[PDB]
């Protein structure tokens, strides 16, 4: 039960920035469908005064990744990154956006 609070579909990059900058917690994120690369996904994460963007890559076997570790789904990529940093230079952990029912 309950849909994932992180899939925003074709929400533009600048609109993801605007929405996430208003979030209080560092790590508040969303997965969006890219406009610069049709058919691809992008990860937008809040961290301080910035909203960082990551490109969700896909190999020949259809597995998703950001760096080296491969995942069979976007769901597994997201979940893994809730406890392992999405960034190499900084320690950024993904946590669901604060939504009101
Ligand atoms: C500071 C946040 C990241 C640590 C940084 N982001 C970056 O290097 C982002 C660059 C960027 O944002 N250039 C403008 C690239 C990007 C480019 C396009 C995107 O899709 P759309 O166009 O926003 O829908 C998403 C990310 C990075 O090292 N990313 C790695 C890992 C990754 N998979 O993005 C990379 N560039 O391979």
């Amino acid at each position: 039960m309950k849909p994932h609070p992180w899939f925003f579909g074709k929400i533009p990059r600048a609109k993801a920035e605007e929405m996430l900058s208003k979030q209080r917690h560092d790590g508040a994120f969303l997965i969006r469908e890219s406009e610069s690369a049709p058919g691809d996904f992008s990860l937008s994460v809040k961290f301080g005064n910035d909203v960082q963007h990551f490109k969700v890559l896909r190999d020949g076997a259809g597995k998703y990744f950001l760096w080296v570790v491969k995942f069979n789904s976007l769901n597994e990529l997201v979940d893994y990154h809730r406890s392992t940093s999405v960034s190499r230079n900084q320690q950024i952990f993904l946590r669901d956006i604060e939504q009101v029912p």
